[PDB]
């Protein structure tokens, strides 16, 4: 079972509005809680374990038996803090790829829950950060989209890596490349 990495392109597919809540729903989002805590994540989106899906599993404590397991799907941010903020951004899809993002420091939130309803909720400080992360892989955005020129040329190799990791694996062209 698995965290999709960077080239795949279904980390840039157009993800899909869930309209069916039931069991199956349910099920998977636990997959997905569990393999956060798997990896030590506050917040893992649908695409990333390989299915293009409006989805995303959230604990702002991001560890076991604290925080509260939250469930956002078809999630908007509607605001965004106007104070911006540098953070060290990681990214599971770029195994061991670090570096310097801005963004918003907190945010608001309209989804809905497991059973289908909706609430919304406001964010702030590493939960935000993490947030927008994910939520950017659900609109088919990645981290280093978000970088700055200057920023991106330092890892630009290590993406390029990845790339031809991708074509090694797949036989085929690395579908999007950094060099763009
Ligand atoms: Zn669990
Ligand atoms: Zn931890
Ligand atoms: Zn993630
Ligand atoms: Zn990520
Ligand atoms: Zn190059």
């Amino acid at each position: 079972m698995e965290i999709v990495e960077y080239p795949d392109p279904i980390l840039r597919a157009k993800n899909k509005r869930i309209d069916i809540f039931d069991e199956n729903l349910k099920n998977l989002v636990d997959a997905m809680f569990d393999v956060m805590y798997k990896t030590d994540g506050i917040g893992l989106s649908a695409p990333q374990v390989g299915l293009n899906v409006q989805l995303m599993v959230f604990n702002p404590a991001g560890e076991p038996g604290e925080g509260k397991e939250i469930v956002l799907v078809n999630p908007k941010i509607k605001k965004y803090s106007d104070k911006l903020v540098p953070f060290d951004e990681g990214c599971l899809s770029f195994p061991g790829i670090y570096a310097e993002v801005v963004r918003p420091q907190s945010v608001k939130i309209d989804a809905r829950d497991i059973t289908g309803e909706r609430f919304s909720i406001s964010l702030s400080r590493l939960p935000a950060r993490i947030f927008q992360h994910e939520y950017d892989h659900l609109e088919g955005v990645l981290f280093f989209d978000r970088m700055t020129d200057q920023v991106l040329d330092s890892i630009r190799e290590e993406l390029e890596a990845l790339e031809k990791k991708y074509e090694e694996k797949t036989g085929l062209p690395s579908p999007e490349r950094v060099e763009a």
